[PDB]
């Protein structure tokens, strides 16, 4: 899989 | 929740 | 649409 990153600021990965 | 970023080129967010 | 983009490290887009 890969992982996406979001803006919370901090930054957060998210597998998929 | 928390922003994603695409290239439209443009940076668009799209929270999630 | 338009391309998110993943970290595998390579960088993969995505298109939605
Ligand atoms: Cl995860
Ligand atoms: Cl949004
Ligand atoms: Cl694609």
């Amino acid at each position: 899989a890969c992982v996406f990153f979001c803006e919370d600021a901090a930054i957060i990965g998210l597998a998929v």
